[PDB]
């Protein structure tokens, strides 16, 4: 596999991700002045912008090192939040969503 096409790739598949998180939850890191105790709870914090700069950084060469990072948004946001808010919510339905697009992407990338 080239990396060039690998990485064009991601880049779309992080673009068709990001726009399944219409309320641009997951756009940008947790505001840790807002969520004080975020960083007492969660170990690694992710989000789509942290994807972008990575992906561009070239730390992600292959798609599990890309999907692990995507789960990390999900995860980090089912454990802090509780299952009757909207952030929760928004984190099953971004699981449910970016699945498929994930999926489609990695069997683009298996054909490289
Ligand atoms: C992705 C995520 O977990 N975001 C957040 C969870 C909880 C909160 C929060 C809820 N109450 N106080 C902070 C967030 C506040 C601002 C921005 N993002 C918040």
């Amino acid at each position: 596999m080239q990396l060039t096409p690998f990485l064009i790739l991601l880049r779309k598949t992080l673009e068709q991700l990001q726009e399944k998180d219409t309320g641009n939850i997951f756009s940008e890191p947790v505001p840790l002045s807002e969520v004080p105790d975020y960083l007492d709870h969660i170990k690694k914090p992710m989000d789509f912008f942290t994807m972008k700069q990575n992906l561009e950084a070239y730390r992600y060469l292959n798609f599990d090192d890309f999907e692990e990072d995507f789960n990390l948004i999900v995860s980090n946001c089912l454990k802090y939040n509780a299952k009757d808010t909207i952030f929760y919510r928004a984190a099953v339905r971004l699981r449910e969503q970016g699945g498929a697009v994930l999926r489609q992407a990695r069997r683009q990338a298996e054909k490289m």
